[PDB]
């Protein structure tokens, strides 16, 4: 069974006004490349092909000229808006009609994760074809996202979003895995006080039917933090130190295309020679003739 | 006599793809706040209140939703395209029209200046009502930018653009004050073996004439490397780490215009309203009561 | 059998002068603790508890200050000098009555780790009772290492010491395991043309004897740089996201001991008492309370 | 009359053990350098060239070996030890005989300053033979620092110690000058609640006679924080985000002395040799045949 992607790039409000006035945060760089590639190579990574990307309407077009249809580096993608920004769950809703029958995944646009093995512990959420699968982090700074309760056993018993008095510090990140049921649960919630269709209630209810495997995201990987401008920055820095030490890239789309064998050596040539008087088309060329472990 | 200023915010072609394959450069934020105010607030700190916009026709529409037409910071802004990325010179046949009969400031979209005394530094190129006037800086990699050369008495001699053996390590920033001039010499400017029409030869022609005043912008100025990914995220990690330190803002309009007496504390306030719930609102607000010296 | 480690934390002569005038580089914190605690632990993770440490005379009482004789972690660390910087394979001559007749692991005190699964990926070269086993690394700048050349089907071939013309870009790292004859080649050593006993030849003996395991360190590991001033900021600037993000310390050696059960919580509150009043004191105290996957 | 300097590098206790358990603070490198060189640098700018390094007993000897007499940068350092870190208001029992009978400066061992006309602005205290000087300088947190309230007029009024509830966002940095009376109001100072002779109890003593100037330093320049590890990092990259872009150092003992012609080029060519191989040296090297403006 196939499983789809939707990567939802929606608004930030004004919360990050007004350096993001001009344009949605996830078309901003984090240092060599936009937000949105790290997102999109993980669901690469996960191996899913099919993707809905989904933003706001003023942006919409602009994601449609960054990444086109797909076809140059195997995937198919397509496109469809968010309106207002009424909760990420809406983003069920919206991809409906795309989902179908299939099992899906959604990833926050401007969720960026590094690591050893993550193809691996993606995979583990990945080939359960049944319930939904999400993961947890420590973070130290839990009351700003979905936290995770677990019992004496390590066992996931409560869900709650952006509580006041957190549970434990384990937070949910922003990459969920879902079988057929979340188009039907995602259109039965109700909007919650802040008027938001939130996904810990959508997780929740997974929970409820025990159907929710909780996997932790060990503190030997990292998942970081866009949604200061303190963060964004320190997410920058954190990509161009490995990337500099390393001379490979994290996140690079056509990387992960290529790999998986979804384009061979000739496409990935013909991707490198529009940027071939820069760092990232001599990056694309090297690929070709270097093993890379 | 008046000064109009011109901020060309054009194509930074494909150097900086994929990171600017949605969006163009001076858009991108400087760690809180877009590129494009921090030379807008150098223009303004020289005093100038006409500025001209130049940038690409897919942006402009862009840089005029975050901009408007400078009426709610007491300037005057206008707007033009530049189709191709023909040289810095050609700002002035792209602004003939704008500039008319008087005086004008060039400043580059991609520039972020920052030190003490910095009215007073432009204020003696702004006051300077005849010839030329541009700033010469310091730095380790001259050879990338535009050198200027000093005789043992310190006069300005030769300028060069780009040279493989540069005379000395002093830079001409981008920052560029000129008389009514400069479109003549600009109309008469051949294009270079590159395909562009220099701003150097344009320098070069008011040097030849005995016009060009190059006043040093000293080592306890910072003016920072926007033309990479690494030196950009410099850029944004030293704003950040001076405002944060202070609690004031670098490059800041609203702020420039208020202290300029552009705008009154009603004014002020108004702006601050529709961003009271973040850190940039929150600033604006406390700047109508406290005495900052 | 039990493995001895040796932290080898030596002079880097004057290339980091002035800045390391006044105390050798393994002493200066990265982040919110000292350097050496970075190497330790990763000797803790390898589940080693025996440890030489080794540096310059001077410094070697600054050594023991800091560390003592390790029973308040669970260790038992002696002492050793390396009267002058000859080679990092000196050190087994140094470490000879040490080691004696057990297995060995030697870590560069300047060389941090960071990632998932590290237990595991040290534990399969901890676990081969016979031969060496190191690690490579994909780097940007292989000629300042040791570099490791690789056949068409991954075999390991060639070593090499800071070659002008690099095979790959495969390093390999500062950390290394020994059997009981890594002494005995040790002492056959002759010194190379720059005065130097190479831990490259030490791997080469055992390459030429088909007892090299090359494991490769992927890229989702961090292997970081210390041996620049800018790398060492970077490093800095690397541990800091990580643990502000997650609240939780990378390689603070008190918690792998706890971790590791070679302290129990009443030793870990004394340990935290006399730093009480910091964030680390504090984040020991947290140890003891909070459940960490 | 001439102007004695001290400057305070004692015990920070244990705020930043463990990072600092086996150096102080003092000589901690920021990014190039050791922090000692930044307010060491300082006091040449203001001319003083008779200075006493006060610090524990335990890193007297590192300091010296680091700092040697002076006579190598044309200045005349002396030591003395703070056996216990009894307030910064000590320095004048410690430093009386030092003193004499002499005006004088003391400035912090970890604060360091930049800027534009810096000479110009510390020339203004300097000058003043009478009474004391201080600089005031907007913060973001003033309640950690000693506040400086003004009246309408500009006028200093109060001074505050850590003030729960500042009166203003100035704060009191860490370089004084000081007339031949500190000494005495020194002396008659009683410790404080939290044990400490308080620098802020002797400013206030001037601003009650009438004889405490406080000029403001401007936001235009950099005064950094080393107080935490976080800050300590933001200093590093901030300073080589400046050395990085000018091919400039920022506080480099050796080009003050060289430029206020306190060692002449032979000299610098003797400091330069023995760093000859590394960027410090080459640097020292490139002054001999640069003009600088
Ligand atoms: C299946 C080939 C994946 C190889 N790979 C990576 N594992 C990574 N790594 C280490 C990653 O952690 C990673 C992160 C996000 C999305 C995909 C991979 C990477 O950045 N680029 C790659 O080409
Ligand atoms: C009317 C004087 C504005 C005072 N001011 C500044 N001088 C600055 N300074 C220190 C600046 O360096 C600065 C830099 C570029 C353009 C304008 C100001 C600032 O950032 N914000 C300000 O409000
Ligand atoms: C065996 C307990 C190890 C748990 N642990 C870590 N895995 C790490 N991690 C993720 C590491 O990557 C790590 C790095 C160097 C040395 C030891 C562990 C850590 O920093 N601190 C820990 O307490
Ligand atoms: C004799 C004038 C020295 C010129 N000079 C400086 N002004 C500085 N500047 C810009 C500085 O801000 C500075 C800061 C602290 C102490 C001394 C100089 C410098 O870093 N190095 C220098 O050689
Ligand atoms: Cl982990
Ligand atoms: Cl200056
Ligand atoms: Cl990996
Ligand atoms: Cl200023």
């Amino acid at each position: 069974m196939k499983r789809k992607g939707i990567i939802l790039a929606g608004g930030s409000g004004t919360r990050l006004h007004p350096a993001t006035l001009a344009i949605s945060k996830q078309l901003l760089p984090v240092y060599d490349k936009p937000m949105i590639y790290y997102p999109l190579s993980t669901l690469m990574l996960a191996g899913i092909r099919e993707i809905l990307i989904i933003s706001t309407p003023q942006d919409t077009p602009r994601f449609q000229q960054l990444l086109g249809d797909g076809s140059n580096w195997g995937l198919d993608l397509q496109y469809a808006v968010q309106p207002s920004p009424d909760g990420l769950a809406q983003a069920f809703l919206i991809g409906e009609s795309f989902i179908g029958n299939d099992l899906s995944a959604l990833v926050l646009g401007d969720n960026l994760y590094y690591g050893h093995d993550f193809h691996e512990l993606l995979g583990s959420a990945s080939q359960r074809q049944t319930g939904a699968s999400v993961f947890a982090y420590h973070v130290l700074d839990p009351e700003r996202y979905g936290v995770v309760e677990f019992d004496q056993g390590g066992k996931a018993i409560s869900l709650e979003e952006k509580p006041l008095e957190p549970k434990s510090n384990y937070a949910v990140t922003g990459l969920y895995f879902y079988d057929q049921q979340v188009v039907d649960i995602a259109r039965d919630l109700k909007p919650s006080p802040r008027g938001e269709l939130e996904i810990t209630d959508v997780n929740r209810a997974y929970l409820e039917r025990g159907q929710l495997s909780v996997e932790i995201m060990g503190r030997g990987y990292a998942w970081l933090d866009t949604g200061t401008h303190d963060s964004l920055l320190e997410a920058g820095q954190f990509i161009a130190t490995l990337e500099n030490r390393q001379g490979l890239k994290v996140a690079c789309p056509e990387e992960i295309a290529y790999r998986q064998k979804w384009i061979d050596a000739a496409q990935l040539e013909k991707l490198a020679a529009p940027l071939a008087k820069n760092g990232y088309g001599q990056y694309l060329k090297r690929l070709l003739t270097e093993t890379v472990y």
